[PDB]
This record gives C-alpha cells, structure tokens and sequence, in this order.
C-alpha cells in the first residue's frame, strides 16, 4: 500500500499522485 505502493513504484518513478497531493497541501 502507501508504502508498498511507493516501494513497488520505487524504480524509475517518484511517489506521484501522493507526493503532488502532499505537496499540494
């Protein structure tokens, strides 16, 4: 999930969707 999700996509891509969302706040 949150972790596993970002982890899984932790190769050649940042924690998008969430990162931008967090940065949005």
């Amino acid at each position: 999930f949150l972790p596993l999700l970002i982890l899984g996509s932790l190769l050649m891509t940042p924690p998008v969707i969430q990162a931008i969302h967090d940065a949005q706040r």
